[PDB]
């Protein structure tokens, strides 16, 4: 036998950073969970008990904190690029660094109608993420995403005209609830290195904002023919509004809300146009995916 | 042996309800998770296999949906009171109904600066809850709460002057991070029945709003001497602003953020006034509780 | 306003301890999660920013580790008693210590038919717990429990003869699946102090073993008339087999498995005596409780 | 823009099946969570609101239950192959079916030293899984795995000789705790279709058993130089004992247990050879991966 693939590092590194404005007194906080996995000429640590090739995962942890101290942690695309570049430049035998960052929300509080200088609220478990792959000789590959964006619309969702055969019991509908947890990823053009990533820094926050806005507006406004049709409209718009993105991926659960027939009880009408009370279904769920690129 | 206590019913009943405005077209959604447990002359179901005294938990589930169809589900204090009253009035041998409701957030979306008539976002896993205990001959006892309100302030928290002995290693501080998940409960004066609960209906949403506002403003603005001192200020204000509340309870974790000494690496200064990067601690956590009443 | 109740301390303290046998080489591991909350003359920490009365939660954490180093951590009833007694004896103004311990499973591995001296497996997330309340002048109150014991029987469960009215749709059955997560608590006679707790130490492991054995055998062998009837049989047996227990409490979810009618598809028969494939329901669930004492 | 990739179906389908032995009365239960995602000529459902190409996810759910009724659900490799083959054979425009199965443990109870005919216990949240990819023209690709196997050894783990530089603070050790959650995958040789999968059916349970046994014995017995070195030994053995496997993948967290220096308290010695009480760390964790193939 032989090693065909190997990567290792530190997962679940929680990181907080505060920025304190000298002039205004305004403080801004950032909180992340970071994973860094390394590849390189490390197979002998597996096959020969050769630990000399291992940058200790504990050291990778130290390096995450040191890099956060000495560099911006925002946008996460930049921080991940800096972090990944460090490992492949510092260690001759390390040839790839894979950096995953989950950003947690700390939204500035409004108190009596005014923004507070140092108090924050976790307004939802929605995350902003990056996957940054820094590979020697292949530049920097960045996937940006938002996830855990949970939404519901109470009407203007339809699903009819699907295939019907002997396995089919689902009734066609022209008015249903649609609810999902949005997981949306945009994949950037390859960057040649840190200089090029830095040259595009404003685009990262801007494109995240675009992706989120397009998602919410399209969800709210599309009289949806299916999850498939709606998610495609989101993707196509995002591609049209940032040329440095090559693809957009959506993964959407269809979190079903079932009508409840109550007519067995005193002829109570609670279906169709009379449907008011529904049973949210924890499982199973439709799962719909696509990757959209340029034609 | 003998039955000393018994209660039973249905837990984790997910409920959605939509209200559709005939005139404006605006839709409003409500989503809850409901538990109803009953007490009464039911001990023989345990001791003698006498199922004749059991209102099936499946029937309790049906009743939750039927009651939601025929009554307002908002405020949850009212819905719980109606639900609990139903069981003790309908069944001669049922003498108490214990109703727990967890309300999930579905906040109306703003699209292009305008509120959308039928699209919603889960803006955080913060919950609004009630515990409604309807007991024959003892009226209706309601505990209202908010929970999972997660907040952080980056300065203006202190902790010094605590007891120091041979078990103590904690250094005094005049500037630390304070973060918590707020669990706050206000206990209403006993209500004599549904008429009295209904007579106070506007107060339930209003007092929830007060509790939340006081929590956020006090957290943000108090130069905190301790979690103990700050949570007491919250409680005292809430009691002063709603006379129909008898007690306020807080349960607050102190979700620690530790400084990281990096001076071992190139003399990097990251402690005290130089502290920028911190290690959020998943565990353990301080846990601070109090119940505040009127003097 | 005034403080009506207050308690505070450290939650979620993870603790591991290893015992190494000098003579045999056999090692034994223990892992727990500990919470200690204190009460006493501490109200001024809430009302007057008086931290002088606060034994820091950080110090409580230190004390948990120190006590584990200097004392047995098994049985958890003993460790909790020692821990709680420490706080009320050490601190004049602390009058109660509330100690919760969750014990995690590390079962010795069998390798090639022989027990291994230092390798362990988490064989299930079933927990063994204690709640130990040490109150000055009121001795030591111990509640022992097992929880997260998940079981299923595929037949020999019935449920018929329950109340039927206009809210009822549940069909009577003489053969159903029964599955639950067992939460069972036995409450000990009050102990006067550490000497009396220590005098009964062998009974704690023995009674836990009895409770578990009775639970499993009764579940497996009872042709169950209801969850109510079966859980009562468990309790009554436990009380009969340990006289130092005053009450037994069970809390049992009925984790429903629904038949699936497939007759719409090629007349497939999958109900009643033909039922083979079922839909496990995540929610809702029946929830059945009782506390059984001596007659 | 254009669809570059698309797949959709039903996730989180919970399935129970009971087998009842006519002659012995012995019952055997199986419980799974199933996901089926389909690919094919379905892009117009995304681009043109063409639902005619969609086999409804609800219908996929029905099909899972019907297939479980009419076929063995064990071994999961077989069930997944049957399920996947159904979709690509039944639907001309569906060209791939991706089937994920998570198998849940229901281990037969032993009561009074004898196996019980119809009562079961969830002995751990360890799972047995398969990923079965059935692609028209490319046969059946099966990945089998075990996951959530949580283990700990209290000694005979070492980690020294790793790279040391200005980012390193980790001390070398010749005696530490090692704990992990095992995720192990074995990838089968491509199968040409159902006939070939069926021809190897006994090998699936046998190879799962081998993988588990090798994992546990190697973990217990290897005086470990690193997670890397130990996991490689596991893989190499598995490959040597089943020739129809092409690769073995391990993903192992290093779930750290930290020594606690208590010497600040009365000179208490709890480090090095005196280490008894440890602090289990929830995060961060080392994460070590490799894929091993034949040389
Ligand atoms: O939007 C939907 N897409 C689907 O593929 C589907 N299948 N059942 N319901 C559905 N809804
Ligand atoms: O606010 C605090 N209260 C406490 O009781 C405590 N103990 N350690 N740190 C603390 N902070
Ligand atoms: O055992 C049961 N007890 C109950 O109270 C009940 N209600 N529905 N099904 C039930 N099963
Ligand atoms: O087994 C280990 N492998 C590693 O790569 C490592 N890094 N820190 N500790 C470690 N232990
Ligand atoms: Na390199
Ligand atoms: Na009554
Ligand atoms: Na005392
Ligand atoms: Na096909």
């Amino acid at each position: 036998s032989a090693v065909k693939a190997a990567r290792y590092g530190k997962d679940n590194v929680r990181v907080y950073k505060v920025h304190k404005d000298e002039k205004t007194g305004v403080q801004t906080v950032y909180e992340m969970t970071v994973c860094v996995l390394l590849e390189g000429e490390i197979e002998t640590s597996y096959t020969k008990a050769d630990n000399s090739v291992i940058v200790a995962t504990d050291s990778i942890k130290n390096t995450i904190y040191i890099t956060a101290k000495q560099n911006p942690v925002t946008p996460p695309e930049l921080f991940g690029s800096i972090l990944g570049t460090h490992f492949i430049e510092k260690y001759n035998h390390i040839h790839a660094a894979h950096v995953n960052i989950v950003c947690h929300r700390w939204t500035r509080m409004d108190i009596d109608g005014k923004p507070h200088p140092h108090s924050f609220i976790r307004d939802s478990e929605e995350k902003r993420n990056v996957q940054v792959d820094v590979v020697e000789g292949k530049g920097i590959d960045i996937k940006s995403s938002l996830s855990g964006l949970t939404v519901l619309k109470s009407t203007n969702s339809q699903f009819w005209g699907f295939l019907r055969d002997e396995y089919t019991t689902l009734k066609e509908t022209w008015d249903r609830i649609l609810s999902t947890d949005v997981d949306a990823t945009w994949q950037w053009k390859n960057f040649s290195g840190l200089q090029e990533v830095r040259s595009h820094v404003p685009k990262f926050d801007a494109t995240w904002a675009t992706a989120r806005e397009v998602t919410l507006k399209t969800f709210a406004e599309d009289n949806s023919a299916s999850v498939q049709a709606t998610m495609y409209k989101m993707a196509e718009q995002i591609l049209a509004r940032q040329q440095l993105i090559e693809t957009v991926e959506y993964s959407l659960p269809n979190k079903h809300y079932f009508e409840i027939d109550l007519s067995w009880h005193k002829g109570l009408q609670n279906t169709g146009k009379n449907a008011e009370v529904f049973a949210p279904q924890s499982d199973p769920n439709g799962l719909i995916k696509c990757t959209v690129g340029r034609s």
